[PDB]
């Protein structure tokens, strides 16, 4: 039936059936079956509870147990296009613990498998096993490892909050993998401008196994077997075509500016924090301060620390500066120089997250002192993380540089591996230190000030510091433009501008 299967129920449920709704809007809906241990109407009250528009898509609700083969035959496991394993809401090991069982019973279906395993994970240290069981049917989504990176990207640069929502939504404009052998033997310095109605960002390369080369050489040469990455609106709203006039661009070197260090502040102990600051230690310039405001003892925090992989000796760029005190109290809070950080996270503590109910509240409170402090005192970057998005909307308040998260990006994540696996290995890389990622950079480097030039320009003056130009954010607009549709016409350009570009350090 080339249909998705979800097994299990859970809140991300919901946003993750509103996203695959908005990709199967390029195909008149499709239809979605989940399958868990809930009663049928109890599955069917909530679907209808949803305000969203479907568009097309239907949804069929199954009572059952993902561990059953004789369950995931009522639903057809064996016909699905894609089986997504939903993670649950309570115990991090528990919830790992089942989904390392249904992944057995569906290597185990003797029919086969039509399509690939999505798996939602909980703790990153158990997730290594699952790529060991169901091979390459799998892809593993660590869903609190994937939010920490978030948060750590978007606390160094702000308003990319915004635009890792646009992104990694299939609002807007999002990532597709097609093959163009109209552009074989064509260099990519112009496959980079062959597209009006999009923006490649990388390579699947065939002579390599198809391995995805996200910002790949301009003189690397088009082989036969090769499928462009772009940023585009959908699954068919792009397509190339001919390399436009080289509205000029030759602008000189402009060399990065020197690396002040950050002094950054985590709010709560997370469960597995150390995975946080070894991705932190890697971002930030030498001579940085990582504070950390939290419960525990300062004696048995290097234990937790040293039972988690990380070294603090190891560490040279971030200087460890131990706190402690409860992050709900404001007696506690303020004593803090809540003024001298260049950012402050707050992470849903590990105590408190075995029941979530609980485990955003304290965030809450934690969120709205830190607020209230930061006017109170006088005469930063501020990324919360909630994890029901239900709770985030109306606390969001996002201004910009104050982002809280919600597992409404987990939902947005999920569905994009869903619907292509090899995008997980693109996402991978860009929530990751190594290689590329994404950075919004000054007007500076581009252009002069009032410069007249087209997107085309500038995409290709991006090349010079080998880099991608996904997008802009005008002087004075909200919300950053990824992928704009006039890319031939140029304008008036200012020094206040900014550009969205997939760099590398």
């Amino acid at each position: 039936r080339n249909h998705v299967l979800i097994l299990g129920w859970s809140d991300k449920l919901g946003s993750l059936l509103k996203q695959l709704a908005i990709a199967n809007k390029s195909v008149g809906g499709g239809v979605i079956v989940v399958l868990a241990e809930k009663e049928k109407e109890e599955m069917e009250m909530d679907i209808a509870k949803l305000e969203f528009d479907f568009m097309g898509t239907s949804v069929i609700c199954r009572s059952g147990s993902p561990l059953i083969l004789a369950d995931l035959k009522k639903v057809s496991v064996s016909k699905a296009r894609a089986i997504i394993v939903l993670a649950a809401d309570e115990n991090a090991d528990q919830s790992d613990a089942r989904a390392l069982r249904v992944v057995l019973s569906l290597a185990g279906v003797k029919e086969g498998l039509r399509g690939h395993v999505v798996v939602e994970m909980s703790d990153l240290d158990n997730e290594p096993l699952v790529k060991l069981v169901g091979g390459e049917l799998i892809e593993t989504v660590v869903a609190h490892d994937v939010i920490g990176r978030l948060m750590i990207q978007c606390a160094l640069q702000p308003g990319l909050a915004q635009i890792w929502e646009d992104i990694l939504g299939f609002e807007n404009a999002e990532f597709y993998i097609k093959r163009w052998p109209e552009l074989d033997d064509l260099l990519f310095k112009d496959i980079l401008i062959s597209f009006p109605d999009a923006i490649p960002c990388g390579v699947k390369v065939a002579a390599d196994g198809g391995k995805i080369v996200i910002n790949p050489d301009d003189n690397y040469v088009l082989r036969d077997g090769d499928e462009v990455l772009v940023i585009a609106e959908d699954d068919d709203t792009y397509a190339p075509g001919p390399l436009p006039e080289v509205r000029k661009g030759y602008f000189p070197r402009i060399r990065d500016p020197p690396k002040y260090p950050e002094k950054i502040l985590f709010c709560g102990w997370r469960r597995d924090i150390d995975d946080m600051i070894m991705v932190l230690e890697a971002f930030l310039a030498p001579g940085s301060e990582l504070w950390m405001f939290n419960e525990v003892p300062e004696k048995e925090r290097e234990r937790k620390l040293a039972a988690g992989e990380l070294d603090v000796f190891g560490l040279e760029n971030i200087k460890l500066v131990h706190r402690e005190g409860n992050a709900v109290i404001r007696r506690h809070l303020e004593s803090l120089p809540l003024e001298t950080f260049d950012s402050i996270l707050i992470l849903a503590d590990e105590s408190v997250e075995d029941s979530v109910a609980h485990s955003d509240s304290r965030s809450l409170a934690t969120l709205l002192l830190i607020r209230d402090i930061q006017s109170r005192r006088l005469p930063s970057i501020i990324i919360s993380e909630i994890l029901d998005s239900r709770t985030r909307n109306l606390v969001s308040v996002s201004r910009i540089s104050d982002y809280v998260l919600s597992n409404e990006l987990v939902s947005m994540a999920l569905a994009m591996v869903a619907e292509d696996k090899q995008i997980n290995r693109v996402l991978e890389e860009l929530f990751a230190e190594e290689g590329n990622e994404m950075c919004i950079k000054p007007a500076e480097f581009y252009l002069f000030d009032q410069e007249e030039l087209c997107f085309y320009d500038i995409m290709i003056r991006g090349r010079t510091r080998k880099e991608i130009v996904i997008g802009y954010r005008l002087a004075n607009q909200e919300r950053a433009i990824i992928n704009p549709s006039e890319k031939s016409v140029p304008r008036k350009w200012s020094l206040d501008d900014v550009f969205v570009v997939l760099a590398s350090g």
